[PDB]
C-alpha cells in the first residue's frame, strides 16, 4: 500500500549524461552510441542570445571548439550537426552504457522522469508531467540545460524531453530529442508567455483510483454524471476535456475498484463544487494531476 | 527555479540489488562487498509468521536454502549470520558495483531516497522522511521488503533504511542495515499501531524558506515570534518542538534570504492558526515537511 510521486530508476540514464562545453558556456549532454547531444544554445553569446541566429553562429564553430567530457576523461568530436534546437556531437567512442533506447514526442498530461544534471554530473530525479501549455513544473539551475526526461518500459529508455530553458515566469520549455520544442517556444532570450496551465483531467481520476485502491475513499459519493455534463463542470474549473478515449484508458482502474469512470467523475464534480473542506486525499490538500492511468497501474501492479 | 520533491539518482544503488529466496519467499537483498542483506523474515512460514522464533527458524537453514541472483545468474552463498531483524549473505563473489557505502541509522525528520524493487529489480525511486512516530509513508506491495532508504554524498551511499513491513494502516517499518528497527516495532504478524504522525517544523520552516527562495512570497507577514511562543503554537497543531539546533540549521536560509528564523516561525505560526486560505505554496495546499534544511540547499544551490 501507499502512493509516491515515483521516478524510473535513473542508472541508465546517469550513464548517458556527460559534460558540453563551447568557449564559457558549460551545459550536460546525452551520449548515446557514437553521438552526443545537447541544446543548440550551447554556442551562444551575451551579444547574440536576444536574436541568435543559430546557423551563423555555427559557421564560426569547429568539432575542436566542443570540449564533451564523460567523468573526469575528454571524447574526440569527428563531427557536429544541427537538428532543429539540438547539437549532435558525433564522438570517435560509442558510449559503453548505451541503453536500449527510443526517442518519442509525447503528449500533454503524459508524465516522465528528470534527471537534473550539473556539468555532466546527475544531482536529483523527479516526476513531472508535460503540462497542456507544453511547459514543465521542474526544477532547474543554471547549469541543467541538457538535463532529459525519459519512461523505461522495463529495460528500454524513451527520451522524451531535454531541458533548454525557463520562462520569466520560472516554469520550463525544452525539446524532444528532434530538438523539436514542446508548445510555442524558441531558444531566445525574449520574453515568452505560457498559455492557461489547466488541470490534466484524466490523471486525476487515475489518482482518484489510486486512492480508493489505497483505501482513501472519503470523496466517494452517491452520484454519476454524464461526458457532456461533467465536461461542462472541468471547463468552468480550467479541467482538460475528457474524451472516450481517456473513459477507455480509465477502464482497468474501473475493474479493479467497481467504481465505473462516470460515476468516479461525478466524485470529482463534487470534488470541484465543494472543494476538500481540509481534508486530505493521498496526504495531498488538493487534486493530484501528474499521475497518468498508466502509472497507477504500475505503481499499484509493481512493474520493474 | 522550481523546487521539487527529488531523489538522489538511483544508478549507484540499482548496482546493488538482487533477489533473495528462502522456500517459497521470494524478497530484495542488497549485495555490497561479499555479503548480501536482507530482511530475515525471509525464512518465515505462514505458521511461524504470528510469533516466530528467529534463533529456532535458522537452526532449519543452511547456506544452499538461501538463492541470491543478481540479474539471470545464481551467486554461490558461503555463509549467513543474523544480525538483529537482517540476514547477512557471505557469497563467493564482491559485487562489481559496489560504491563507496556507509551504513548510518538517521533520526525522526531526516529525508531520504527508497528504490522501490521487486525479485531484485528496481521498479521506482522516491524521496520520504523518517516521521516522528519512527514509521514511513511509502509505496511497497508484496515483494518490496528488503528494498533500501539512502543518501547520496557525491559518490558515497550512505544505507539508512531496509523496507520489512506494513502497520495494518499502510504505514511502513523497517531497520537500518544492523538490522535494529527504527521505532517499537517488530518483525511478526501482530497488529501495531503507530504513534502521533507530527509535523516535522523545522522541514517545514526549511520548504517555507525555499518557497521564498522560488518567489513564492504571499504567506510572509509583519510578525516574529520566539522559540517558547511558536512552540506553544507547534504543540496545539502536533508540530515537533523546535530547537536552537533547528534554528542554527536553518542559518544559511536565513542568511541566503535575509528572513531571521523566528519571522519564518511566526509566519509559520500565522500560516497553521488562519489556514492557507485556498492558496498554494510551491503547487502544496498543505505545508510540506519532506523536505530538511540540507534538501533545501542542496536543491537550491545544484550538488551533484
Ligand atoms: C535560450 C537561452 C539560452 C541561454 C541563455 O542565457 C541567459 C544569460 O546568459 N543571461 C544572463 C544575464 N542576464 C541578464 C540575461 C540572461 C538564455 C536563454
Ligand atoms: C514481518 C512479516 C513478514 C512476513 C509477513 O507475511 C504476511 C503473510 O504471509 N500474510 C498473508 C496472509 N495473510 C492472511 C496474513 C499475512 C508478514 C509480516
Amino acid at each position: 500500500s501507499g502512493f509516491r510521486k515515483m521516478a524510473f530508476p535513473s542508472g541508465k540514464v546517469e550513464g548517458c549524461m556527460v559534460q558540453v562545453t563551447c568557449g564559457t558556456t558549460t551545459l550536460n549532454g546525452l551520449w548515446l552510441d557514437d553521438v552526443v547531444y545537447c541544446p543548440r544554445h550551447v554556442i551562444c553569446t551575451s551579444e547574440d542570445m536576444l536574436n541568435p541566429n543559430y546557423e551563423d553562429l555555427l559557421i564560426r564553430k569547429s568539432n575542436h571548439n566542443f570540449l564533451v567530457q564523460a567523468g573526469n576523461v575528454q571524447l574526440r568530436v569527428i563531427g557536429h550537426s544541427m537538428q532543429n534546437c539540438v547539437l549532435k556531437l558525433k564522438v570517435d567512442t560509442a558510449n559503453p552504457k548505451t541503453p536500449k533506447y527510443k526517442f518519442v514526442r509525447i503528449q500533454p498530461g503524459q508524465t516522465f522522469s528528470v534527471l537534473a544534471c550539473y556539468n555532466g554530473s546527475p544531482s536529483g530525479v523527479y516526476q513531472c508531467a508535460m503540462r497542456p501549455n507544453f511547459t514543465i513544473k521542474g526544477s532547474f539551475l543554471n547549469g541543467s540545460c541538457g538535463s532529459v526526461g525519459f519512461n523505461i518500459d522495463y529495460d528500454c529508455v524513451s527520451f522524451c524531453y531535454m531541458h533548454h530553458m525557463e520562462l520569466p515566469t520560472g516554469v520550463h520549455a525544452g525539446t524532444d530529442l528532434e530538438g523539436n520544442f514542446y508548445g510555442p517556444f524558441v531558444d531566445r532570450q525574449t520574453a515568452q508567455a505560457a498559455g492557461t496551465d489547466t488541470t490534466i483531467t484524466v490523471n486525476v481520476l487515475a489518482w482518484l483510483y489510486a486512492a480508493v485502491i489505497n483505501g482513501d475513499r472519503w470523496f466517494l459519493n452517491r452520484f454519476t454524471t454524464t461526458l457532456n455534463d461533467f465536461n461542462l463542470v472541468a471547463m468552468k474549473y480550467n479541467y482538460e476535456p475528457l474524451t472516450q478515449d481517456h473513459v477507455d484508458i480509465l477502464g482497468p482502474l474501473s475493474a479493479q475498484t467497481g467504481i465505473a469512470v462516470l460515476d468516479m467523475c461525478a466524485s470529482l464534480k463534487e470534488l470541484l463544487q465543494n472543494g476538500m473542506n481540509g481534508r486530505t486525499i493521498l496526504g495531498s490538500a488538493l487534486l493530484e494531476d501528474e499521475f497518468t492511468p498508466f502509472d497507477v497501474v504500475r505503481q499499484c501492479s509493481g512493474v520493474t
